[PDB]
């Protein structure tokens, strides 16, 4: 797998009301999964604008390690909430976002409430899922290619399908395959 220590930096938690997950914080904004904003009955069917628009900066709390980080914006793009913090990451590396295909290895970085768990090289399958419980309980870890000394963000994990295989998007929030985040 590659080295993890440039992605460690960046990892951070996100909590909205009762749910918890990984986030990455990269310059000024913090990136996870939107349905961190869906409660468990939300999940079924949920409408993502009318959740977000009855959430309020406040509502979202950042933590890097010990230190709560202040949100100052929020907006979805596609699958991804894309929090705007007060505080730029000073650990940023040099990044690019690209979208990768089946049969193409990264090294995904496990996280368990923003903290690093293990790092595990992998690549989907030809129907875009991921087999492997390394994946299990990180929801919001992310995938990375190195190239130098640039880090290629390339997938972030949203959910585990009821087969025990993991869906994901791109860090412009489009999925891997024919998912969706809803259950």
């Amino acid at each position: 797998a590659f080295p993890s220590g440039k992605v460690e930096g960046c990892m951070v938690q996100v909590t909205c009301g009762t749910t918890t997950l990984n986030g990455l914080w990269l310059d000024d904004v913090v990136y996870c999964p939107r349905h961190v904003i869906c409660t468990s009955e939300d999940m079924l069917n949920p409408n993502y604008e009318d959740l977000l628009i009855r959430k309020s900066n406040h509502n979202f709390l950042v933590q890097a390690g010990n230190v709560q980080l202040r949100v100052i914006g929020h907006s979805m793009q596609n699958c991804v909430l894309k929090l705007k913090v007060d505080t730029a990451n000073p650990k940023t590396p040099k990044y690019k976002f690209v979208r990768i295909q089946p049969g193409q290895t990264f090294s995904v970085l496990a996280c368990y409430n923003g903290s690093p768990s293990g790092v595990y090289q992998c690549a989907m399958r030809p129907n875009f899922t991921i087999k492997g419980s390394f994946l299990n309980g990180s929801c919001g870890s992310v995938g990375f290619n190195i190239d130098y000394d640039c880090v290629s963000f390339c997938y972030m994990h949203h959910m585990e399908l009821p087969t025990g295989v993991h869906a994901g998007t791109d860090l412009e929030g489009n999925f891997y395959g024919p998912f969706v985040d809803r259950q």
